């Protein structure tokens, strides 16, 4: 399927401000995952391979927005889909990377939300 262009991650609303992100998120700088359908698997894991893709925050899936702790293991909430130490979220992938130092993303929480 299509590969999106750049996009702004912001589906959260953290009544606490300061603590509010809307964070850059880049297809094409991940395109060293790989361009296959097992590379789009890597992070849309429930995905058949063939079907239209879309987001993960859907009935079912992690729909939840109302935790805002970067700690958060439910994986009903959308925060542990982002957070959790699984190499499937964003802070969880990019740690597991470092664990032999191989090139990944943003693993502070500052660097990557900006
Ligand atoms: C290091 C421990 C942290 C902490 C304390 C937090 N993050 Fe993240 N974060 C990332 C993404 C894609 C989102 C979604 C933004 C959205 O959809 O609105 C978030 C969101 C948060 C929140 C809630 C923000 C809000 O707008 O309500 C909070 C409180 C939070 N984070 C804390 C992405 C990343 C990372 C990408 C690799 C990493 C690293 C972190 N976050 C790390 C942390
Ligand atoms: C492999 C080549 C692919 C393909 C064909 C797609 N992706 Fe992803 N994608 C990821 C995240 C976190 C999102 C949601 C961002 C947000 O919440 O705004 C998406 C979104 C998409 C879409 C749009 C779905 C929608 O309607 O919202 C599409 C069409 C799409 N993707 C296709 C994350 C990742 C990855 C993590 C690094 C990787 C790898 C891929 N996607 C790979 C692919
Ligand atoms: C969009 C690209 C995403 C991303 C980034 C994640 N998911 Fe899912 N997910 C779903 C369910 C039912 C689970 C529980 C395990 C299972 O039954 O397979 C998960 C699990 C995860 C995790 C692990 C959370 C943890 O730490 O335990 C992560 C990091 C994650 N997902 C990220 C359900 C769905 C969907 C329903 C069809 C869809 C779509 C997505 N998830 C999409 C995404
Ligand atoms: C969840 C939605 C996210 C978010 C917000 C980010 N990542 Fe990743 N990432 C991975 C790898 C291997 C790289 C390095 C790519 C390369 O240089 O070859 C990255 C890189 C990033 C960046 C930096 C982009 C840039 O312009 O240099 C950023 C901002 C970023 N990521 C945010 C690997 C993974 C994953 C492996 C499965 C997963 C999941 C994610 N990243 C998820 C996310
Ligand atoms: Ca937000």
């Amino acid at each position: 399927p299509q590969v999106p262009a750049d996009v702004v991650i912001d589906h959260l609303s953290n009544p606490n401000a300061k603590l509010e992100y809307k964070v850059k998120f880049s297809h094409k700088a991940h395109a060293s995952l790989g361009t296959d359908a097992a590379a789009c698997q890597k992070c849309h894991h429930k995905w058949d391979g063939k079907s239209e893709i879309g987001g993960c925050a859907t009935e079912g899936c992690h729909a939840d927005t109302t935790s805002f702790k970067a700690t958060e293991k439910d994986p009903k909430f959308l925060m542990t889909a982002f957070h959790s130490k699984s190499p499937m979220s964003c802070q969880g992938c990019h740690k597991e990377m470092k664990t032999a130092k191989k090139t990944t993303g943003p693993t502070a929480c500052a660097q990557c939300h900006n």
